[PDB]
């Protein structure tokens, strides 16, 4: 009955929808238009306290605008997605942290670094990288798998615990 609002942002196929979907309907989608951006409820109960999480699945192409801005102000929380066979989608993460920053006007937003596609035999961003960028802006780092649902609910709870910490 308290509501989140979480948006997830992050490269072009690092499986933004796949982690909203597996987290909502439990399974895996091999094929979501990359194009469709909308928000997902999904009802969780998180260290026994029942919340409703409304998850903002971002798309978009690659335009600045101040009316994108009012969408991503939104957000009380955000899950910053790589995917750990993709070092673009790595290096993108400081602009988007940069942005959410920016938004909502602070240096301390809840914000959770996500590895996505941790199911893979071959990573090109190790571990060892994006803990340390992790510990530098001083979020949470989370490997996850839509495919398999590894990691999933703890990338998304912990989320909300980081919300709930700053209320
Ligand atoms: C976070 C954020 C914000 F918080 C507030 C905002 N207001 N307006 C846009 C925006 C964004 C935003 C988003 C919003 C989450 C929807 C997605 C992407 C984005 N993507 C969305 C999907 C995946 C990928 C391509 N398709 N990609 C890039 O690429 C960057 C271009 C500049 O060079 C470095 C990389 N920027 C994006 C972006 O910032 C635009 C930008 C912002 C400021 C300056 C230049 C470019
Ligand atoms: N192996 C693997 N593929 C994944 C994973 N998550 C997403 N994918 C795939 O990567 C592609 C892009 O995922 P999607 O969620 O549409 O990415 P988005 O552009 O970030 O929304 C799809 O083919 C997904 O099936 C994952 O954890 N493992
Ligand atoms: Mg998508």
């Amino acid at each position: 009955m308290t509501e989140y609002k979480l948006v997830v942002v992050g490269a072009d196929g690092v499986g933004k929808s796949a982690l909203t979907i597996q987290l909502i309907q439990n399974h895996f989608v091999d094929e979501y238009d990359p194009t469709i951006e909308d928000s997902y409820r999904k009802q969780v109960v998180i260290d026994g306290e029942t919340c409703l999480l409304d998850i903002l699945d971002t798309a978009g192409q690659e335009e600045y605008s101040a009316m994108r801005d009012q969408y991503m102000r939104t957000g009380e929380g955000f899950l910053c997605v790589f995917a750990i066979n993709n070092t673009k989608s790595f290096e993108d993460i400081h602009h988007y942290r940069e942005q959410i920053k920016r938004v909502k006007d602070s240096e301390d937003v809840p914000m959770v670094l996500v590895g996505n596609k941790c199911d893979l035999p071959s990573r090109t961003v190790d571990t060892k990288q994006a803990q340390d960028l992790a510990r530098s802006y001083g979020i949470p780092f989370i490997e996850t798998s839509a495919k398999t649902r590894q990691g999933v609910d703890d990338a998304f709870y912990t989320l909300v615990r980081e919300i709930r910490k700053h209320k």
